[PDB]
């Protein structure tokens, strides 16, 4: 019974905020007395491509900022940039404000992702960072600061806020110092994302909770060394394994009984000749963002 | 992108109890001053199965309820069954209850779920009534009484409340008025649901949703009458479609330009001849667990 499954979203959702510079509106996150927003919403639509931030931002009141907490209007105090982020300081602590830290999630790892529309939250749902630095989202015009995040016990671990649609479809955006994710700029431009590659540790976790699901027409005796795996993974365009990641799907194979190895000896054979016709978990594609702490929790 | 989306799930977090009788735990759904949770709460370990519900509730007073809503522990001021639920009157009125109504929900409708444990929410999904009553989801042990529920413009409709898990891994529960949906009965014992069938008012809708997202290659030039198709429809385990159903479509028929039977068209070419190992919305069976409205929604 596996299935992607997001955090519940509460403790995000009493700190989503609507800011409004202009007729350019997005979302922001209201924590204590700061609201972070992408520093975009300060761009009219000609500044969009190829903005000055730092002459946009030093032409502005406090008062150009509508920042907007349902029915309430707060007032900017005061503003800072912070890398791609705003950080407009304002009259009046959030009272809903979680227990919380920043984190840079790193490719492979998985977050929930509120939707938000005008400050309104729309939906949640669970994605991945992406090899090649972007997510794999689904996002609508106006969601622009919507904001992925974990939870550990009741701390709220902020890790995304969202910026932009790439040509392809997929998404960029910041951490919540503003860093971005990958080599994008926040810009209206046309940036393409590098060549992505395959989530190895996932496949493998996958493959993992496939046979716990009683289906392991994919094993076979064949040995491989993690060196030898790796070769041929890097051709089919997939992540190398390293000793962590062995290490952490230890426990799915002592559940199942099958060596970290001999898994990747069977994914060494999909990837050479392939599914012939054959399903795994009932689809025909290897899925790589089901985490093997996914697994280990179903 | 287009995935699967759970509606925000703050305004049900704020509801969610834990219920004890004795050593017995599970969830319960706190609503001004009535918290609601299934009724084998009462059970000891030795009643579980073909339990007396009658029998054990006249034994117990208001004292043998433990309720918390997390730190704070709320006074039983009162007690009743309904169906297969307790209502349990309290001390207080939560004051976080949201707009709410029950409904119970139809076959192929969806809903989000909060899976919770022990009175502490986990997670978050969207799934369906199945047509033969069962919900496929993914819970665990500790999550009877967690609840499904849709949201409409700040009113929450709670559908359903979880109480067990068929021996072949599939869910069962009640309305919020305690009647099953389906042939069960809440006592542990082996049961099982009739034969299910795919949904077929959502697998078009979700073919809407390719057209809609870019996804075209499964659409040819044929049409066919709703007579032709039901015939094979019926061979491929399928629900027959009806006028109401076609009706229901228009509008995602307007929207795309590709009349309903000609769509119906496209289905049964995908169904007779498979598909070319070919993905429709990057997923390789056919999804039945999206219903036009969440279509027009994402
Ligand atoms: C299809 N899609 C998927 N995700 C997104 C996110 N996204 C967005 O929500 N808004 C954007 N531009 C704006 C236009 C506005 C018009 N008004 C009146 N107000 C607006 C505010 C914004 Cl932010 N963008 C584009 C975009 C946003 C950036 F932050 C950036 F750095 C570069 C960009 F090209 C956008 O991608 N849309
Ligand atoms: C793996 N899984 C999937 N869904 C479920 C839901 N589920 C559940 O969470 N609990 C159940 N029995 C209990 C045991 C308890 C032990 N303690 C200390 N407290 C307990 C409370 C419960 Cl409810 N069950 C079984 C079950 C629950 C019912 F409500 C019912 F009518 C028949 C049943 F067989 C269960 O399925 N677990």
């Amino acid at each position: 019974g596996f299935r992607k499954m997001a955090f519940p979203s509460g403790k995000v959702e009493g700190c989503m905020v609507q800011v409004t510079c202009g007729t350019t509106t997005l979302n922001g996150l209201w924590l204590d007395d700061t609201v972070y927003c992408p520093r975009h919403v300060i761009c009219t639509a000609e500044d969009m491509l190829n903005p000055n931030y730092e002459d946009l931002l030093i032409r502005k009141s406090n008062h150009s900022f509508l920042v907007q907490a349902g029915n309430v209007q707060l007032r900017v105090i005061g503003h800072s940039m912070q890398n791609c982020l705003l950080r407009l300081k304002v009259d009046t602590s959030n009272p809903k404000t979680p227990k919380y830290k920043f984190v840079r999630i790193q490719p492979g790892q998985t977050f929930s992702v509120l939707a938000c529309y005008n400050g309104s939250p729309s939906g949640v749902y669970q994605c991945a960072m992406r090899p090649n630095h972007t997510i794999k989202g689904s996002f609508l015009n106006g969601s622009c600061g919507s904001v992925g995040f974990n939870i550990d016990y009741d701390c709220v671990s902020f890790c995304y806020m969202h910026h932009m649609e790439l040509p392809t479809g997929v998404h960029a955006g910041t951490d919540l110092e503003g860093k971005f994710y990958g080599p994008f700029v926040d810009r209206q431009t046309a940036q393409a994302a590098g060549t992505d590659t395959t989530i190895t540790l996932n496949v493998l976790a996958w493959l993992y909770a496939a046979v716990i699901n009683g289906d392991r027409w994919f094993l076979n005796r064949f040995t491989t060394t993690l060196n030898d795996f790796n070769l041929v993974a890097m051709k089919y365009n997939y992540e190398p394994l390293t000793q962590d990641h062995v290490d952490i799907l230890g426990p799915l194979s002592a559940q199942t009984g099958i060596a970290v190895l001999d898994m990747c000896a069977a994914l060494k054979e999909l990837l050479q000749n392939g599914m012939n016709g054959r399903t795994i978990l009932g689809s025909t594609i290897l899925e790589d963002e089901f985490t093997p702490f996914d697994v280990v929790r179903q």
